[PDB]
């Protein structure tokens, strides 16, 4: 069902509320969304990212601080999922191969969001996150 | 949960199998139980860079059976998966690598990693489009 970790470190057990982009908008994201978002950062991302890490480049985490430092900030649900469908570098001025690019054919856009909201909400409130 | 699907109908395990396990023709016995577990830790550890048996960023070292055999030696038995992960080399085995995954005996045990070296073996044989990416 609703993974633990949602339950746990996100502490979401219905839905939660996430910056969609820097106009002012917000989109709902249930617990059940978390939880498909999580299952899709460990399919996909994990094995670079562990616990909000970078492995390839410590510099770049997952942390709030670090997203929120890049050109434009990886802060909202548009900018993550703008960013996986072409990566950038840190300074946003060239393409990036050293993450993993994800096509719609890969991810559909609801799939996408869901693990922007898991990544962004681990970013806010999970303890070690970036660490 | 105590054997996958993919075991049974893809690896076509439904009891037993017999892999090498090292270059003199020795083979050792895993079961469908084992290759469930060698799967899980395949996906959980592996899958960004690998899946179905690709090797996303160098497609020419993939983990299909003729990239396996290719290898210096070669990395189709089970003492040489093993002996890669633990400290992975290049492709002609002459200088060590940094891109893929190295795992410490505090990550994954000696058995651990024969399980998932014996799911990547039996998968490069018999699993349909493994590798072929
Ligand atoms: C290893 C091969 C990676 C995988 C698999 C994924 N990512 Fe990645 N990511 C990786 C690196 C080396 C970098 C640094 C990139 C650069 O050129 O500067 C990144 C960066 C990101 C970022 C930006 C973080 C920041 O502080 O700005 C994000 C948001 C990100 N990665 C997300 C991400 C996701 C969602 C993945 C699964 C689909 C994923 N990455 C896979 C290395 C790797
Ligand atoms: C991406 C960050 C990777 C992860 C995670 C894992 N692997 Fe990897 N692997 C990766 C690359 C880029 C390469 C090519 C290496 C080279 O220097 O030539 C590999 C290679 C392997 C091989 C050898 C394949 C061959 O044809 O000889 C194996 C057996 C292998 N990888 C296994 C493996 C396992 C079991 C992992 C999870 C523990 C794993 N890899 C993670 C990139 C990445
Ligand atoms: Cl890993």
């Amino acid at each position: 069902g609703v993974d633990n970790y949602v339950i746990q470190y996100l502490k979401v057990t219905d839905t939660v509320e996430l910056p969609v982009n820097d106009r002012g908008e917000t989109k709902t994201f249930t617990a059940v969304d978390l939880t498909r978002g999580k299952r899709l950062f460990e399919e996909n991302c994990k094995n670079c990212h562990v616990g909000g890490s970078t492995l390839p480049n410590p510099l770049v985490s997952l942390s709030l601080k670090d997203l929120k430092g890049a050109t434009p900030p990886r802060d909202t649900i548009a900018s993550l999922v703008a960013f996986q469908r072409s990566p950038k570098s840190y300074d946003g001025s060239e393409e990036s191969y050293s993450c993993r690019r994800v096509s719609e054919d890969w991810l559909t856009t609801e799939q996408l969001e869901t693990l922007a909201a898991f990544i962004l909400r681990a970013a806010a409130v999970a303890p070690g996150w970036g660490v």
